[PDB]
């Protein structure tokens, strides 16, 4: 019985479902597509429209997440790695320091969220040397995703900074998650200094099967070193194509032991192929 978490993309697709209308039996929800900033400045972008096109203002954004919170649903804010990361002054902060009081005051402080998942995928400077990716037969994956960045040390200072305001160490009951892969330059070396931190880990296993995410368990696990227990796995709703595999996924308890659960990208997409993945899960 793990935990299903959702993700409700802003952009206004299948507009009927609102956020609101997340259904019983879904333990979080991820806003996702909406940026941030736009919480930071809620004038800069315009109610309903671009990532804010789930809502008909920032009013009915505000009113629906609490129409969550009050069912007991946890709500995230969806946070992206950035380039910036890797400088001196990620997000325009001055610091890493600074970046993490920033957003632990919009995202905490003035929207009251329950945490950030952190979407660890974009592109920067590449990790020199590059490593040797372990391959297929060792993770899951066949080699690097040339499109992510390395986890410098400023790119480390960042997420420990945020470890502060959300997570497992953290005071208030805030979550932290990462969505990544193993893939990614920077996977390794986030696990090695934060995998306790994190309430969950989700892996973008989108389309897998079970003996794929069974790979990854075995390099998460035993090479990353982090409990089964946080692990989640990603069910492509959106693709609307997988769902057998996916509910198979849900379903599923690795060799490693009870894993964290599952989250869906994304739940608006397909609720049909959403509420089935819940119930496996469930």
């Amino acid at each position: 019985n793990g935990v299903c978490i959702a993700y409700y993309i802003t952009d206004g697709r299948n507009p009927t479902f609102k956020l609101k209308d997340i259904p019983d039996k879904v333990d979080m929800v991820i806003l996702f597509g909406l940026k941030y900033w736009s919480l930071q400045d809620t004038t800069k972008l315009p109610g309903g429209t671009g990532m804010m096109g789930s809502f008909k203002s920032y009013k009915d954004l505000d009113t629906q997440i609490r129409s969550l919170q009050s069912r007991g649903i946890k709500v995230l804010q969806n946070i992206d790695d950035d380039v910036s990361w890797q400088s001196s002054k990620p997000g325009g902060f001055a610091s890493a320091a600074a970046y993490g009081d920033a957003i632990k005051s919009i995202v905490i402080d003035k929207w009251k969220l329950d945490g950030i998942s952190l979407d660890i995928e974009h592109s920067g400077a590449k990790p020199n040397p590059i490593p040797t990716f372990p391959g297929y037969a060792a993770t899951g994956y066949n080699g690097w995703y040339s499109g992510s960045m390395a986890a410098t040390p400023a790119f480390l200072n960042v997420i420990s900074e945020l470890t502060k305001y959300f997570g497992t160490t953290a005071p208030n009951n805030k979550q932290l998650q990462i969505a990544s892969g193993i893939d990614v330059y920077a996977w390794n070396k986030i696990m090695e200094n934060f995998r306790n931190n994190f309430n969950y880990i989700q892996l973008q296993s989108y389309g897998a099967n079970v003996s794929r995410t069974q790979l990854m368990m075995n390099y998460a696990t035993g090479t990353n070193k982090i409990p089964a227990s946080k692990m989640v796995f990603g069910a492509y709703a959106e693709g609307g194509t997988n769902q057998a595999n996916d509910v198979e996924v849900a379903k599923w308890t690795p060799t490693q032991g009870a894993k964290g659960g599952m989250m869906i990208y994304t739940y608006n997409s397909n609720v049909s192929y959403a509420n089935a993945v819940r119930d496996a899960v469930k």
